């Protein structure tokens, strides 16, 4: 529908719980060496560093692909194939001025438009309040990507190994809600995965989008958010849309306000929907 958003994975209605998801992490799922030579990446990084000497590189999971298993299987309902990448490779590929080139050559060379791209896996949440609102945040205008736009709560996953990875992805969305929205973990339910959306403005970089229920009402959430003060969050404001009004959102004037990744969350939410899960504190492991 929206050109800024393509869907990579759409989970079955109601979303998928952590317990039904497996990850496989392998060098096989890493970015392919650039044609020819990764020194294009170094050149971009060093250019970025003279402008911003403090730039910090960080490890990221790379999303290679995802496969839904046949319904009602002995195995996991979903398999995520992940590699490793970094902020530096992301700047040098997905946000390279040559990204469109790289996607076309990837498709020809490897039958994969994303082959030469870092494609770090982001995360975001459709965070629903007890009185049935979704939670939205106003991005600070100081950030590099989508400054000043509306977002949903995000997160920062940081690299039996498969289960630890799946756990880190799920924990990362709860952690970010706790940290950025200033909500007690007691009030959050186990997240459900809705699907994976691509951001076409960042050369198809994908984000896993979750559903998370909060036991607080929208007014309580707002009070918790604000009680931290300006320094307690990166965003500058919080607001709420009735869940019943989220379906029609792409025709309202708020749609132009949303960043690409928040749109992917909303689209998956509308298509897939959440389902009941218990308090996050109630699940083990």
């Amino acid at each position: 529908m929206d050109p800024e958003v393509t869907l990579l994975l759409q989970c079955p209605g109601g979303g998928l719980p952590q317990e039904q998801i497996q990850a496989e992490l392998s060098p096989a799922h890493d970015r392919r060496p650039l044609p020819g030579g990764d020194e294009a990446i170094t050149a971009i990084w060093e250019t970025r560093l003279k402008a911003q000497p403090w730039l910090f590189d960080a490890p990221k999971f790379r999303l290679h692909s995802a496969t839904l298993a046949p319904i009602g299987s002995r195995g996991p309902q979903l398999l995520l194939r992940l590699g490793l990448t970094s902020y530096r490779d992301f700047l040098g590929t997905n946000w390279s001025s040559s990204a469109a080139w790289l996607r076309q050559q990837g498709a020809t060379d490897w039958g994969d438009t994303q082959a030469y791209l870092a494609d770090p896996l982001g995360v975001g949440a459709a965070l629903a309040t007890a009185d049935d609102f979704l939670v939205f945040l106003r991005r600070s205008r100081q950030v590099a990507e989508a400054p000043g736009l509306v977002d949903v709560p995000g997160g920062h996953p940081e690299p039996l190994a498969g289960q630890l990875v799946v756990h880190e992805l799920f924990s990362s969305v709860l952690q970010e809600i706790c940290d950025e929205v200033n909500l007690p973990l007691l009030t959050l339910s186990q997240p459900l995965l809705l699907g994976i959306a691509r951001n076409e403005t960042s050369a198809g970089r994908a984000s896993a989008e979750f559903y998370v229920q909060c036991s607080l009402t929208s007014e309580q959430v707002r009070k918790h958010y604000l009680s931290g003060g300006p320094e307690a969050h990166e965003s500058t404001g919080i607001f709420f849309v009735e869940t019943q009004n989220v379906q029609r959102l792409l025709e309202t004037e708020m749609w132009a306000e949303l960043c690409p990744s928040a749109k992917g969350a909303i689209i998956l939410y509308n298509r897939v929907q959440g389902s009941p899960t218990g308090a996050a504190l109630g699940s083990p492991a």
